[PDB]
């Protein structure tokens, strides 16, 4: 019949350019940040001072997330003063909406083993910490508890099933955040939950921006894989759990 | 002892059917997701011989992100993020299908079929409901069949009405998966639920005309969905029956 | 003081019963006016009337009231005289007064032809055979449409046969308010009992035409008892 | 500091309890003035209140607060006499002051005729003997209504009645909170019974309708025995709402 | 790999544990600036702020911040002094600001006080003892009250004592949370964990005259330890 069928069937029959389409495909996919942009956008604005700026903003990302206007209105007068100057100076937002856009949470993404060290010392101030954590296992990795230590687990400089045991552990802690802050999630299975933070996961964990040795090393110095580079006890117990349910 | 109005609707309900005119009515009004030359009309006119370059792109991105074009430009490589803004002021690119003239990515993908679901295979783990997903159900899904096009390839004639079922079965396990993975709609969703919420743009896909059985058929045969003797794969009959068994 | 005295006294009137029971009767749920909608359609289109009518209801039957979302997905002539009728008739996709002219409200409003129209066209319903065959056997096709509660007779016929009528259409429309909107029977029955109880009740339509009707159609035998196909849904729906 | 020192002092202070108890009393929960509505009414309609009040007592009954939502589906008449009378009474779909006059607060301020018209017209009513019958036999159909609160009586009763009754009526307004009440389906008994706690002891304790008669209408109606003490539909109403 | 460079570099910092403990405080919740409210309700008030805090207390402990709802649902005269208030000191439903001034704020800003009041008005509490009973005997009426948590002493207590309250508290903090938040213990105990240790924490009102006041008050011992119902009401907290 048509011409435009005609069209349809014969673009069906066309050679498949393997390499183009991955590299399509690669540039297509789900990306959470560009973490080179926000340090880069971060350094240029604050000068010398983004140093100091990034960590209290990293702290207020831990502690209080993304919402600074409603927590701004809700902390000390120092602090709500210094929030909303560093929100003028560096043009925060509440929502990543943008790969322009930098948010608190972002910026404490953009820097993964400051902010997850970070995190561990003020584990008693975060809203999903060792409160949360101690009743689902005993002793859960302090550098777990936070949305940047899904970039410091390697790809690479170990076992797959290393990674993957990571992941688990890490994958208890996504889990009980997500349905702590979440209006949609009170009652949800694990796999839906697991859904709704897979891609910034897999995406963070395969990102080649943060090299894996140093994720490697890091993760050694912290006791959080040991010397032979396989997992700590907290660790295996913390995949354990999460596979449990 | 009638009213007006009531010896009216009762004369009304006298008539004779006229049962050609009532099918031709039916036929006119009955789903329809897409119309593909409209869609393929409009790229090719607009974007002259670069058309087929950039057609696949937005299938590839059809195929990976689906429609939500600004969300997804937000969370995605400088690259790619630019090349799709210029494509969509380029086509006039929409993010939902409202209208008959409305293009969307997937409404491409959909206008090609045979070259979407080669694609899907080709990036297969670039899928959002692909073998991770599928394996988990049964062993070596078709990659052809995790996609939105594949509904399109399934014939309903040089076969059985018997292997049309199976296929549509197995291609509705993975429409079951995606439509529960990416819908939060569905939620505490039962399996006819789920199934009730993409029956008509399957069986659309499947009953249209645009696309001819004969070449589906080939082609199906030529991805070994189709066995030489035209009956599905063993893979596509224990997919089927992954569905039928809920 | 003297506002309460004038409660308590107000509480002493003895109730006219039958006045109440016209109250109730004027303000309970109504579903449309038939008798507006046709004067309207009739004196907006002229003689056209009747084939815009015909044309509306089948879409009513097949797509329901939403007319702007599926006009979008469907045939371009199809989606053209559609649009063109809404223009023409000012139909409107919510009925929220009771001039609003939405299909449904048409299609309510020619329920024999409606029916007939349904049981003609049983293979592009949302919820036809394939749904009710699961169910039971040989599911009246003229029942699987929301036209059909006009039909059911409250005269002329024992009470046990409109009970039992209406049960058998209450299996569809349980099935059809299942797959058009998990809640309880019950609370599904509560969903539909109004424009239903509404519908049976109305005298627009004469009883002795339903019941001839259902006669013609074999829904109700010439003897004016349900039949097996009939009797069967009914159990199938009173079982849950 | 000093602030401290006024906080600490402040809390120092000796309590008077009756100014307390009048402030409680001042600011606590009160669903309607009953007075105002009727002279409100009664000003306005003038002999004509007396019509116009049972018919739209009947709208409330049956159809709610929606005014102009129901009158887009009911009959022509009806729908023509109720936006009229709407518009004669300055009648409002919500309570948002303690002057909005609702239909619900029409019939609840005058609670005897009201429950009496909805046991009258109870195959007229959203929750009524189809849904009560499951949960008891011969519920009490006076109590189907949002009015019985107030034909509830604090004296003249034991105190072990008024909870009894309190109950029974409480298996009412549980169903109806449910059926009306979108939310509240997927609800906790404890969860629906908050939702309408407050309007309930309000009613019980207002002071507007006097309970002699509140007592005598009760006995009529046998919902009270010759004795004061609840018939056993109503003992049994009750006991089926502790049970759940 | 340059700027990978400097977020490596970033993370090879050493940690200020002094100032990020600093910046943590800075940023954590707090729910009032008592100074702050008392200071306007005293310089707006004048000789008359005394008697205008205790009635809007009052109404903070019986009806919550929701002041035009609640002005629709309850007699004339509390209804007037209460719109009166409100445009008096500024009143608001929600606080956004740390100069929000709500009900609310205000009764957390005279703790011992409100606490009083609290128990003395047991019967007209949202979640009183008709609630609490239920779940153990002899629930300390002054911890019915979202400003009991300001009383609890951090200092010239054992830290055993300052647990066993804070989960005696909880009980009530459970149930009125269930009562008006819209679920298991741990999950809603997040939802009231930071004010709860805010106010604990806050060193604004002084810790001798808190336990002063509860060894008053019965709810510590005359040495320093929780009363029986304290550790009965802990432990029914620690238990389901």
């Amino acid at each position: 019949m048509s011409e435009w069928s005609r069209i349809a069937v014969e673009f069906g029959e066309q050679q498949l350019n393997l390499t183009e389409l991955e590299d399509f495909a690669r540039e297509l996919a789900y990306e959470g940040l560009d973490p080179a942009l926000i340090i880069k956008k971060l350094k240029e604005t604050g000068g010398d001072d983004w140093v100091k700026d990034t960590k209290f903003i990293i702290v207020f990302a831990l502690t209080r997330g993304n919402k600074i206007v409603k927590a701004s209105g809700k902390m000390s007068n120092s602090g709500s003063k210094r929030l909303m100057a560093l929100q003028e100076k560096y043009g925060l937002v509440e929502r990543a909406e943008t790969r322009l856009s930098i948010t608190p949470v972002r910026v404490a993404q953009s820097l993964p083993t400051w902010t997850c060290a970070a995190a561990a010392a003020l584990k008693e101030y975060l809203p999903v910490g060792p409160a949360v954590m101690n009743l689902k296992v005993e002793n859960y990795p302090p550098e777990m508890m936070c949305m940047a230590f899904g970039s410091l687990i390697p790809t690479a400089g170990v076992s797959e099933a290393t990674t993957k045991t990571l992941m688990e552990a890490y994958s208890l802690w996504q889990d009980a955040f997500t349905k702590t802050i979440n209006v949609k999630m009170r009652g949800a299975s694990k796999t839906e939950v697991y859904n709704s933070f897979r891609d910034p996961l897999h995406a963070a964990v395969n990102s080649v921006f943060f090299p894996n040795d140093v994720r490697v090393k890091w993760l050694k110095a912290k006791g959080i894989l040991g010397p032979d580079g396989v997992p700590s006890r907290a660790a295996e117990v913390a995949a354990a759990a999460y596979r449990n349910l």
